[PDB]
């Protein structure tokens, strides 16, 4: 049977007794995507071109707009706004939102793929809202995914009920159930960074990629591909298995991809299907932040993939 | 004035006073691509997931193109990734020109949602013999128009001619493709390389020793950066947009490359040497390999023109 | 605030304390909807001639589709079929829902405006469910109203709270509230219906039309529009004011409308609105069927013509 | 094989081997008609409604006239929307002269009525620079008309000396779909089209006409009745299904409503090309000779059989 996106989410929040917040919530956020999509393929733009005689701030703003009237939230981060947006007494509800309305837009001059990256925690105090209810670790996490504007555009939830995926049929403007209770490969075949700043590398990443190139066992040498659209390159893991890598490098000690609407999305969507992600360190989703645009850097994908990386960068310490 | 690839083509085809063939062709050509692109974006996908209680993508794209080309009345031979053999055009329906195309390149991994393309290269019929697949063996030096489309986070149709290189934005609310960068030209020299490093356990030592420049240059410069969606038309076009190079060379397992010629390599180097940039096997350019199979491959290296006489260098230097 | 459909819906539903179920059934409704209408507009009719080398039934076949996954219906009544459908037990709720999927198409060769009618019930009692569930008067009605794909597609929703119109955006797939608590005028300056059957009229349907041109005192005649579908002609009634009729004569004592699915969730819209719909003799929404199919005259629009209608009913009574 | 309105166009101008210019019109128009469908059917309209924190009429006609002037095919244009005829400037100026009503209908759009967009197309004739005149020429002088109706989906009709023919829109892929042949309207049908609010000032010829459909003298079967209101809307039905479409005169109206230019030309030619008629009452529309741009027809058209029994009735009035 035919499911949407609303309809399953609905199904799920009444199987679950939850008061409806969640489901109003995920339904703006889905009509801020929509819009999204349509302005990214270039819906209208003959109009601009001058038929009858700005993407990341407009996507910002659609999802800012649409989580304000949802009623549902009271937090908003955005990595377009340097400081959390509080919502207005009359429109809060009880969730927080970190999203990335444009990700990888900064190279969509050359029509890249693109995302909305989202994640959604529940504010725990009776305090004021404020930009400290967004500094949770990704452990907190009631819901994340991502929308990925590629070829189509997919729309990727992660809840407690395990990870669905969703592809939005443009004809009747709907999110289709496409792929139910998804789970990763244990292992692939691709690894994912940008090699060009293998001079910077840690140790322990030069040696891991070395594995990929000249295998210990003899097997089959990866494949590498690597987008530069974080979306692109996670869903590409999600789907086929593998690694995806963003580690620290000289420019970027404590890496580059933001910890609470890059990051944690991303690994709560990992783990939710049987994958992982790491600092190297630690889990992503323990790391405890105190800034809500702190970087972090991430590995993740394939569980066996992952511990491979991880018995190397023990090895280095 | 707001320009679409339909206008802009007729109005070049009256100031050469053409007969009007090639309009035909690209305009069925357009309509095609309109609907690959439908079809890609997922447009009635409901349908196949039971909303009201089927051929892969790659499949019906070949239809499409075929199907229009072939109705256009402005074609004969017709030469696809998809059929082993070319397709010869019946003869109420023959026109003057040969189409090698690619109808939905990088469509192998299309599950996860990678850019596709299509890519295309047309010729004029060389020959007074019958129409047969020898009309498809020119060089692309004898190209009079290619290029593609690409079905990325948009639609975009970038087209090459004699007059340069014009890139088109379809506007998927009006099924018009618009005019959106005219005559383009690649920078000089770019700072991305573009190729699959995990197999770098089979390359050629001179593109083993060229990436090891981009990643540790010798004169104190920035480290390149690296970008390789997997997608042919997704990463020319990223070379097209923002400069730099792409390889996807021979080695001794392949030595004759893996990519197409025919609808893949000269293509693009058509696009590429019409924008100002360069492209190459290694030994000669690819617009001048002179094909004996519709199907053979040729390595290539494409992009900006610093970029591929810098790996030429290094070439020349391992022989 | 922006607000669509799904959006109003669940915020009615929450004051209201609901259990979801009735807006599950819209939502998978509404979905329905778009799809009629993306078929309606010809979308992918260049495939059907050729380009790579039945309306009605397939508008019924996405509404019956639709409502029995929503695990929010258990009897489903349709122009299309000759019985009343049971849903399979597995997936019953608690509505009954009476609809004509695409009222109008029989003329749809000349692009005719075409639309979607639905009256949505509470099944009433335990037994099991049957055709009998559907034989309910209009005055037991939950929720009724109607897709128009004109010009553009509006879906017109009336229930408790009143009359709403929501345009799709077809860019998005949206319902976009655009007229909020709608009310009919008065009394109208327009009056619709088949004229070519004046041969046949009821002696009162003769002289009620004959003052509508002939005016006895110096008012100006009235205007006349006559679609030849019930939906356009029903929605300008109601954006416009006036009276729309189809009623009984000798020939055809029950008039040619349908009540289950065309009748009564006309009158209901109508009558939320501040307007009328009668038979001749009672009110339609008090009628109470005997047939899923019966026919029933109707007589609706501004409630001052609807009247005057009356009056001139009686004295030819 | 699949056709669409660009491949034809372009096919039917190499046989005639003319220059290309009327194909650069046809296929300028044809882009402001997918652009003009595309609001009429509210793509975007959630942006207006603030979902990101001109008038339909105006907006239509700016497609229109836009298309036009950059086609380089045209020197003289007159819409419904404009007082006056625009002259095209001297660097965009083609031979081609084009009336139109870019939304015809649309003073009802608030209920969702179909509208439409019409046109006609004229080669300049005179010499002199391009001015107003220009527009003045008879409904005979047409060389290419139409209409895109925006009802239940779109579709182009297009009347040139090769008949007329029907372009479906295909929203996916924003192609006007060749769907319908060189058209042929019925010799007879069995529905009349006009607003009967204006009984009390029709005059005798049309007060009989009617008369006659309602209570046939033969016996036969009564005409059904259809009326949409909107021009476009209701000279289609006409078309596919046959008929009669009438705009009489009246008092509001004596020299009848709607507007010679840029509705009952373009819809006259169309429904002469498919076999049908269109009389004012005195004669063929395609032969007033206009002096204003903005004027007034009377108009009765549709299956000649049908405009043939009006005029007979006309005739008897004198
Ligand atoms: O939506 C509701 N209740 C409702 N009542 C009526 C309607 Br209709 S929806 N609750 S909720 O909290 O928003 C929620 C949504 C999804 C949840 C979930 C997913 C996985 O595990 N739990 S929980
Ligand atoms: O199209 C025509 N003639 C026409 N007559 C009337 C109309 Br309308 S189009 N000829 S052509 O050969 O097809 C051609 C198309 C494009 C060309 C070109 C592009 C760049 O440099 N040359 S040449
Ligand atoms: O939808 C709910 N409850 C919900 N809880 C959470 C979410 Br989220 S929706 N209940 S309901 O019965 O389906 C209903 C829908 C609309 C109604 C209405 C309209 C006018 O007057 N009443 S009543
Ligand atoms: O378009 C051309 N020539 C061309 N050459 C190459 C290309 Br490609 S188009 N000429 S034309 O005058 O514009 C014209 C268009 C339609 C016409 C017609 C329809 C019915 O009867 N005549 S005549």
């Amino acid at each position: 049977d035919v499911n949407t996106l609303t309809r399953f989410v609905m199904e799920e929040g009444r199987k679950a007794r939850g008061t409806g917040e969640l489901t109003q919530l995920l339904n703006s956020l889905c009509t801020a995507v929509k819009a999204i999509s349509s302005a990214v393929r270039k819906a209208g733009i003959a109009h601009l071109y001058g038929i009858a005689g700005k993407l990341d701030v407009l996507s910002n703003d659609l999802v800012m707009n649409m989580l304000k009237s949802s009623f549902a939230t009271c937090v908003l981060v955005s990595e377009e706004d340097k400081h959390a947006i509080i919502v207005e007494p009359e429109k809060r509800g009880k969730y927080v939102v970190c999203f990335d309305p444009l990700d990888g837009s900064s190279n969509i001059d050359c029509l890249v793929s693109v995302g909305t990256i989202f994640g959604i925690y529940r504010k725990k105090s009776t305090d004021e809202p404020s930009e400290k209810d967004a500094l949770q670790p990704g452990r907190n996490l009631v819901a994340a995914g991502y929308a990925l504007y590629g070829s189509a555009t997919m729309l990727v939830l992660a809840m407690d009920c395990g990870v669905n995926c969703f592809m939005l049929d443009p004809a009747i403007g709907e999110f289709i159930l496409v792929d139910k209770d998804v789970k990763i490969k244990k292992k692939g075949k691709i690894y994912s960074l940008n090699e060009g700043y293998a001079k910077d590398f840690d140790p322990a990443v030069t040696e891991y990629i070395q594995r990929k190139k000249f295998p210990p066992d003899n097997s089959a040498p990866y494949g590498a591909r690597y987008v530069g659209s974080m979306v692109a390159d996670v869903h590409r893991t999600l789907v086929y298995g593998g690694i995806f890598l963003y580690p620290a490098n000289k420019k970027s000690p404590n890496g580059k991809l933001r910890l609470l609407y890059e990051c944690n999305p991303m690994a709560y969507v990992m783990e939710k299907a049987g994958g992982m992600a790491t600092t190297g360190k630690e889990a992503v989703l323990d790391v405890i932040p105190t800034d809500i645009h702190q970087r972090a850097p991430v590995i993740l994908g394939s569980p066996d993939d992952v511990l491979e990386f991880l018995k190397v960068y023990e090895k280095h310490s």
